[PDB]
């Protein structure tokens, strides 16, 4: 094994620790990409946990640094200041394939901002805040489960990452209500006539439940608007990419199942997965 293989390998492990629910899924796709995917997963978890879970805000402006480094001197050697082995495999799938950086800057900025957490006052400001830190995967991530790059694939994916950032916001209210976060909006929340904290202590009722159904039906309509361009991607990608999808898909209906609790956080069995792979493979 050589030292770049070590480095993937790195990435791959991350991965492995901190998705539960896509680990899975995207490890079936050939080595080129799917190495490319773990060095993109890599750097993203490292962003999203440089405060979140370290606290370290030095350590996201190296994460940073890095990107910028590799941005410009795609070829150079650079003494990478965060952490090198995920720097390494990035500059290594910089220099095959067309990495949005912009995309990653977008997601370091909203992933700061959020240190400044301040409730939504209306869906559009929601929706803004999916695009920042999911819709920016999409993009990053188009060049490597597509041979077009072209508006429409950005499009799909940066609409898939998106849709699946509020199936994530409807799959741990509960959790982030326990961490003072709240993303459902205040407009929405009053409309409903929806209080957090309460429905956390007292249980579901009615009016929760319509406000989270109003969600889910956005994710779910979105969801079918991409499943009906799938053919933007790879083809070794589409069944993947799909996969990945309809487990999220899955989650939903797994909320549903547990009467919308918000002190578990629902999952969907390994088993499950490779049975929702099956049936897509059916038609593929
Ligand atoms: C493929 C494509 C074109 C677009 C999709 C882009 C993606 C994957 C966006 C990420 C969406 C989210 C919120 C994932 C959870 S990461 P996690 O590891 O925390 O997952 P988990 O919490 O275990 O469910
Ligand atoms: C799967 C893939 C191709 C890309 C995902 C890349 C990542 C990890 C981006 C950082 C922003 C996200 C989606 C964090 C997890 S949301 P959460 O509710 O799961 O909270 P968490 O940080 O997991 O505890
Ligand atoms: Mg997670
Ligand atoms: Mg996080
Ligand atoms: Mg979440």
């Amino acid at each position: 094994m050589t030292m770049m293989d070590m480095n993937f390998k790195y990435c791959h492990k991350i991965m492995k620790k901190h998705s539960k629910s896509f680990s899975y899924a995207f490890d079936l796709l050939p080595e080129d990409q799917r190495k490319a995917v773990w060095a993109i997963y890599a750097v993203c978890r490292k962003i999203d946990d440089s405060i979140d879970v370290y606290g370290d805000i030095q350590f996201l402006n190296q994460i940073k640094e890095d990107i910028q480094s590799i941005e410009k001197y795609p070829y150079e050697y650079h003494h990478f200041q965060s952490d090198r082995r995920i720097m390494m495999a990035l500059q290594h799938v910089a220099q095959h394939k067309n990495i949005a950086f912009q995309s990653f800057y977008n997601l370091i900025d909203t992933v700061y901002k959020d240190q400044h957490f301040t409730m939504f006052e209306t869906d559009a400001e929601l929706f803004g805040y999916c695009y920042g830190v999911a819709g920016t995967v999409g993009e990053v991530l188009t060049p490597i489960l597509s041979d077009h790059e072209t508006h429409q694939t950005y499009d799909v994916a940066r609409r898939l990452g998106e849709s699946l950032q509020l199936i994530n916001i409807l799959r741990d209210v509960g959790e982030d209500f326990e961490n003072e976060r709240i993303y459902f909006s205040k407009q929405r929340l009053k409309q409903y006539e929806v209080d957090i904290a309460e429905v956390y202590q007292n249980g579901v009722n009615n009016h929760y439940i319509d406000l989270w159904e109003y969600y889910a039906a956005i994710a779910e309509k979105d969801f079918r608007d991409v499943m009906d361009q799938i053919k933007v991607f790879s083809i070794e990608a589409q069944p993947i990419i799909e996969l990945a999808a309809r487990i999220y898909i899955e989650i939903l209906d797994e909320v549903r199942q547990a009467n919308y609790t918000l002190h578990e956080r629902v999952f969907v069995e390994k088993r499950k997965k490779a049975k929702l792979f099956h049936e897509i493979n059916s038609k593929y």
